[PDB]
């Protein structure tokens, strides 16, 4: 009787938080946290990140949830534990750490042997298949996570999907449990084995960037020619095989899981034959040195860098020049960034520099457009 | 006053007459075409090419419309002339054949300069501004198709979306002309200047391609590592930012347009940094590499191919190791493809052909599906 189950979260960010929320609406959940200030806060019901769904659900809603930092209070008698740790890929290295998940798998395996674990936290590719394989256990099972940070109940309220990978009635009695929380109905569900579970992600990204990365070479190609890049782009994207988003120009695809998922991905494949998967990957090096020459081209003595990740790199390329960038980034309270003078005048910031570049055009530029570079279109 | 406007068709295939059609339900229409027996059987109210409702419009509604061979009887009083001629771009050349073009806007220009041309035919990105400076006229503007052979005049009757490549009064009141004619109502319709219209589908259509060369390198890992590629493509297209079409595995992209324009938008890229462009055309060569290589790994002394355009490229890397090919498909009534025996019995072929290749399963080959081998998911 999936009514009267018990889920623990092991792992207190969004993802963890998120699900917690979400299945404590109509069940009990418990939250252990290796800090103990983030238990207390839970347990007077203040959320530890911003998100202010979570900070709603928690304050207003009456969710049979608590927290602990006490691991056997924590597994006991669970029936799902959701593993939601921190882990990190170094594309340098190609090291993907898996360490607090593999801890949690061991804690687990001891406290509560029957439990069955559902890892949300991103792990590398066969990573379950073979950690169970390693340790002589079965109750492990990987589902991805969609979620937004700053969204992430909301993601989970209204996902576009829900995978779990694993073909069984276990994973389908998860799965409900997720759909029983949700506002959205109707949640497509897909089933699939483990390993093909843990590559979906780093494919649909891998694919995201690659469209950022195809219409930002049609822009480049547009800036060439002389074309006017918004007409092309629109003209494209009313094909409605196509799609109108995902399409703006830009120096090139940023975030925190493009330029990291893609390169992964590109490691994973090794030994098979590709063109595109690696042409993703170079093809960003190509944009951002595109756009970083058509702005030396302009003979800047300063460049001016109108809010602030790929414009990263073209400060890098700037800089090798030996022309110093100005920062003008409100948002930002450090006295510089990578070495860069962050401008708080804004009216300084204009007179300085020779160039303003910017992922994005603004309301305060149109008195300097005629400096100002972006390839911003949509935004 | 468009109510009383006379448009002339310049060309009768598949783009001209839906055209025609379309326009003749509310105005007076006048297509020419060079051969006499195409122009009679016209104005005896039969299509002179499959489409069915080119057949049934022009057989079953009052159009006005007729056809003649005659220049002078054709583009006399025409406000405007629609060109839709042949044209031909060979890749291996980089060679863009547009004669037709350039012998009606001659003509058209002689017999009636005031006619404000309108090419549909597929012409090389620039065209329409050299020609409109080569010659010293204005009267010609390009408006892309989106038509699929077969279903011409449905397209127009329902389009995803109406371009013209300019930005003017006239050019609205000849956007109005092909809105009025159709069913679908709120068409999209977009105005831009004549080079960005020109580039719109080697864009749209090199985006496909690449969606299919991304998907089928998709593909290539799952075979190699052995993963269930409907798993992960199925996961991976529930994210609403990708969708789930255009996203079966294949041989490689094929077809009449996808091969060519793929190309002839990277000869466009001559002098403009890139990696993806370039690599959409090889990702195509490396995918059939490995598909052929697949097959050769199972040893067989005669590959069949059930039912006939990548799979050619296939063809030809197996016969490059001696191999026979033994083809099935009734629709050739050819002797022979490239060479290779067409075989009409169906049983024959399947004890003969040591691999069964298709790009597409089937119920008949359930018996011998151990070594029937296609990539196919969603056919």
């Amino acid at each position: 009787g999936s009514e009267f189950m018990k889920i623990t979260i092991s792992g207190t960010g969004y993802v963890g938080l998120s699900n917690g929320v979400l299945i404590a609406q109509n069940h009990e959940v418990v939250a252990l946290d290796i800090v103990q200030a983030k238990v207390d806060m839970l347990n007077q019901k203040i959320s530890p990140i911003v998100d202010k769904e979570i900070q709603e659900y928690l304050a207003e809603k009456p969710l049979n949830f608590r927290a602990t930092t006490d691991k056997h209070d924590a597994y006991r008698n669970a029936d799902y534990v959701i593993i939601a740790t921190p882990t990190d890929y170094d594309p340098k290295t190609n090291y993907f750490n898996t360490s607090t998940v593999e801890a949690v798998i061991r804690d687990v395996t001891e406290i509560n042997p029957n439990a069955v674990m559902i890892i949300k936290s991103t792990i590398p590719v066969g990573f379950t298949r073979d950690i169970k394989e390693r340790l002589g256990i079965d109750n492990v099972i990987f589902s991805p996570e969609f979620l937004r940070e700053g969204r992430a109940l909301y993601d989970n309220l209204h996902p576009s999907r829900i995978v779990i990978g694993e073909r069984s009635a276990r994973a389908e009695r998860f799965a409900d449990l997720l759909k029983e929380g949700a506002i959205k109905q109707d949640i497509p569900t897909l089933f699939t084995d483990s390993t093909e579970a843990e590559a979906i992600k780093l494919f649909a990204n891998t694919y995201l960037a690659l469209r950022v990365a195809y219409f930002n070479e049609l822009d480049s190609y547009a800036e060439s020619q002389g074309l006017n890049s918004k007409q092309i782009i629109e003209g494209v994207c009313l094909d409605p095989r196509i799609g109108n988003h995902y399409n703006n120009p830009s120096f090139g695809y940023g975030g925190y899981c493009l330029p990291k998922d893609t390169k992964q991905l590109l490691a994973n494949y090794e030994s098979v034959p590709n063109n595109i998967i690696a042409a993703i990957v170079d093809a960003n090096r190509t944009r951002k040195d595109f756009i970083a020459d058509s702005i030396l081209a302009r003979k800047p003595k300063v460049v001016g860098v109108y809010r602030l990740s790929s414009i990263q790199g073209i400060m890098k390329r700037i800089k090798a020049k030996g022309i110093p960038v100005i920062i003008y980034e409100p948002v930002m309270q450090e006295d510089e960034f990578f070495n860069s003078r962050v401008v708080r005048d804004l009216n300084a910031f204009k007179q300085e520099a020779d160039v303003i570049i910017s992922n994005r055009m603004a309301e305060e530029l149109a008195d300097v457009a005629d400096k100002v570079y972006t390839r911003d279109l949509f935004g």
